[PDB]
């Protein structure tokens, strides 16, 4: 019975195979057939290429040896190499052109999802070329999805030597009959076959996957679109900054490039961005996913005034100051969306660009108290219930699992009416004791929120709602301003609290505003429609935030 | 008696004053004298500029109002504005040209060093221009050196209104006679004078500083070159990454730009880079200052094999993988210098560029055991003393303060002969019980090392020396390689263990090697000669690592 799948890199997980470029160059340069592939393999197990693949020498050391091999091969075949013939240029282009074979990676991901141990086994080199980063990036993206990466140049062994296969079985902690081995080179496939591993010769990806699903008994071809890569909290880099004596802010950090600060809503976590973090880092951004003040590993002081927008924003500026960041792109959802608009209004020099999911920017009405303004919208009744300190904390902290299961639901699964909450006397009074699990979340993901909320509870989070008057007076100081920095507003069709119509006047205060819209998407945007969120945010970042 | 100093930004802490550009433009464009400065102040306390300085409107909103004011002013003076007259272009250029007035900042730094409370009080705007980052960066560099930054646009008050001065005294928690106020505008100086603050009208920096030292009784002019900015551990962003089940790595993170990974030596800390961290971040780099395995907040497993170079390097690759970094520039000192050379040899695709302070790259001798190789150099006798598990730990852990005071000394202060250590029976047997404090360190800085070493002791750190045979066999696999990626070797004249002569053959294995050399510098390079270390590293990073 199979329980391990091994994939080659070249011609299997990555295409076009860097191998085929020697034949392509021959044909494009009208050189005798096989001339370059012959110079590439000159000396066999004793030649320059084997020394390279075993890690004896680096790629830059191999380049002049291959050039000398090309010369001897052309001499014997009675031909001439062209004037600006560069092995460096040929391979720079070939490596750069090689991209991940997405359907092959999707199959490896599915097999691992079904409890398979997956590995990459590859004949590769120590790359010290000026342009080595492209390949480093490719290897980084691929490897995170596998249990093991076995590189010939690191192990001092190459395919087809039989020792590398015994090394493979040893790392897999598996007998050969439990292993599928996928390779594009029949000669590299033979020793695995000789040992009794299931083997697949890969030419076209489609046929290889048909062979793979037949042999594993798992659907891999024509399968639905998978969810974006998520985060394992224990595998992340965790950052901590003290912004003032009693207040520290925790964040999760991934990627390189322009700093992107993700600001969650109520009652959430940095983890609400789990589907965005790998995708934005992959897009070329340095992601800083916050635990906002009052949440997770960030400090949660008990004082209401500690959660007014003026202080929350001041601390976010101090956070940038301590990290040595002159700016960050600020992306917020829900209450985090409200914060990001104030960052843009009060600290434009610190905000590279601003984006909000669901939360519209609405200027303060100087002729009405925020209490009157809340009363005007029946959907905002739960906000009045959240006012009295200790009341909502008691209900929300009673059964943590019930709280998150009841809140985190798609538009077609609702358990919660947020209208006539004060009248009913609670958020969950007409809600079941043991709610069903929403399609948007796993049981494990719910338990992560439960564990995060065990530290500080709901006091700090609820305190965000308890500064209406304070926030209103502060926001009135910005009434003569406009947001003129790059800005994106993303509306969610089925968010019944933060409705798309509520954002209709934004153009008056943000004239250059760009928009995104997600159909059949409820309040919990990031987990409801993660693929669409990632597409909208990356397109906007690349065009407007660099 | 004075105990607080307040500085203006424009014309005081930053020059050329953005004010003078209106007069400069008039003269360069042959426009009537004072025409632009007049349009800039049109309406006085009710005009566009005051609304801007109070934060009512942003800089991009003010631009068209100033352009309209320029038009009305030219109309009255019977003149014409030139064809491509742009207020935006004039101010973009002016703000960009404005740089920190270094002698003024040095004086503020000295006053604060002598226990003064320092503050910046400035009439400024909310900057939402496309090029706002330059100013954000300037404001970030300046502000970190002061107790307070009071910006007119954030407080809704401007100089010369008397409320801003009462606000200033309130934040300073000081009576006016305890305050020096430095301003380039006499009108903005008057209300401070009226209240009884000591005032200084700033024209040329030199005279202003003479007035400042006369009034404070502190030498500020012609004073020695100060040390680079250091780090306050509690003010830093602290990062944590799990690289394997029992091993986590801690680092301090500052700045944006290409990732720069600093690797300390024995028996050190991330804190050994305290003088490099602010300078490299200021130079445009993202600094990751490690606590190497076995040190500080990083994990310290007890097993010797956990500290061989192969595993230390593998974990550093995993560290990059978890942070989502395809590469980092690796800068090492001492044992960290040895590690960075192996990173370059075994993982070139992950190393953007490599630099070592003091530690030469010496290839393994395949015809001699590392034990024989150690025995060959009398200065390396202490290394044999470090071999037996528990022996050196006992001596080094007995009195932590004595350990660091005895080790951390300049070339002209030595207490330690590292020759005939085994014979003597210890490192400190001929060393005092209460060593004097080296000029390189404060008592507080010694106590930081003491506290760091209280967690794990010397077992993990000493284990770096206990893998000679393991390291030798691993390094022999790289004997056919060359380091062809960007590389810098920095020698220290007076390091008597890692002597400059020991690096003389490096060119044979690193043909493109660049060099730096520090005269009158002992083993503890970073704290011995920090100004020179910063100069060498920044020049090399900008030219070879981008
Ligand atoms: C413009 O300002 C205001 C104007 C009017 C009112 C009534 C309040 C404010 S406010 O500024 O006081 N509130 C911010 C808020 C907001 C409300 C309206 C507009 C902007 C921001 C954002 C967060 N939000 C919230 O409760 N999310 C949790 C949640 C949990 C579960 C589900 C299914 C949905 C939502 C609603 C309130
Ligand atoms: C080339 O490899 C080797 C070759 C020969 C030998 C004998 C050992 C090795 S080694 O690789 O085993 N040692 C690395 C080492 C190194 C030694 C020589 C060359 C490269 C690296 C770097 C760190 N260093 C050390 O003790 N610093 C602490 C310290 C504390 C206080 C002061 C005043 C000074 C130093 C010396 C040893």
């Amino acid at each position: 019975t199979l329980r391990a799948a091994v994939f080659d890199l070249d011609g299997v997980l990555a295409l076009p195979a860097v191998f085929g470029v020697l034949g392509r160059t021959e044909e494009a340069l009208a050189l005798p057939r096989g001339l370059l592939n012959d110079a590439f393999q000159k000396g066999g197990p004793e030649g320059a290429t084997t020394r390279l693949m075993k890690g004896e020498i680096t790629l830059s050391q191999w380049i002049p040896l291959m050039e000398e091999n090309c010369r001897k091969c052309s001499e014997t075949a009675k031909v001439c190499l062209p004037k600006n013939f560069s092995i460096k240029e040929i391979f720079d282009k070939a490596i750069s052109a090689r991209k991940i074979n997405r359907p092959m990676l999707q199959a490896a991901l599915m097999l691992r999802k079904k409890g398979f141990t997956t590995a990459i086994l590859t004949n590769t080199w120590l790359d010290d070329r000026a342009e080595r980063d492209g390949l480093a990036q490719l290897m980084c993206e691929l490897k995170m999805h596998f249990d093991f990466l076995i590189e010939s140049c690191q192990v001092g062994m190459v395919k087809p030597e039989p020792q590398i296969y015994k090394f493979l079985l040893d790392t897999l902690k598996a007998s050969p009959s439990e292993v599928v081995f996928l390779d594009d080179i029949g000669a590299n496939l033979k020793p695995a076959r000789d040992l009794g591993m299931v083997t697949i010769l890969v030419q076209d990806t489609d046929t290889a996957l048909k062979e793979l699903e037949k042999v594993t008994g798992i659907q891999l071809l024509n399968t639905p679109a998978p969810l974006p890569t998520s985060c394992n909290p224990s595998d992340m880099s965790h950052g901590y900054v003290t912004v003032k004596p009693r207040v520290r802010l925790h964040f999760v950090e991934l990627g390189s490039g322009p700093a992107v600060c993700l600001c969650h809503g109520f009652p959430e976590s940095w983890y609400s961005w789990r589907y965005q973090i790998p995708a934005l880092a992959q897009a070329g951004y340095r992601v800083l996913a916050m635990d906002m003040k009052g949440y997770g590993e960030s400090s949660a002081p008990p004082e209401i005034e500690e959660y007014c927008m003026e202080v929350l924003c001041k601390e976010m500026v101090t956070f940038l100051d301590k990290l040595g960041l002159s700016q960050a792109v600020f992306i917020g959802h829900d209450w985090g969306g409200m914060l990001v608009w104030y960052m843009a209004l009060f600290y434009p020099e610190r905000v590279r660009a601003v984006a909000s999911l669901n939360t519209p920017f609405i200027p303060a009405n100087p002729n009405m108290s925020p209490l009157e303004s809340i009363k005007a919208n029946p959907v905002f009744d739960y906000q009045l219930y959240f006012q009295e300190p200790g009341v909502a904390e008691a209900e929300l902290e009673q059964n943590l699992s019930r709280t998150f299961k009841s809140l985190f639901r798609a538009s077609d699964e609702s358990v919660l009416s947020m209208h006539k909450v004060c009248e009913a006397g609670g958020l969950f009074v007409n809600s079941p004791e043991e709610p069903s699990l929403s399609r948007m979340v796993t049981e494990e993901e719910i338990q992560f929120y439960v564990q995060q909320f065990k530290k500080s509870g709901f006091r700090g989070p609820l305190n965000w709602y308890r500064n209406m008057e304070r926030n209103w007076k502060w926001a009135c100081k910005s009434l003569g301003r406009k947001i003129l920095i790059p800005a994106l507003m993303v509306t969610a069709e089925k968010d019944f609290v933060l409705v798309p119509q509520m954002s209709q006047h934004m153009e008056d205060w943000i004239p250059h505003l760009k928009r995104g819209h997600i159909e059949d998407c409820g309040h919990w945007t990031q987990m409801d429609k993660p693929t669409e969120v990632n597409q909208i945010l990356i397109k906007w970042l690349d065009s407007d935030a660099r």
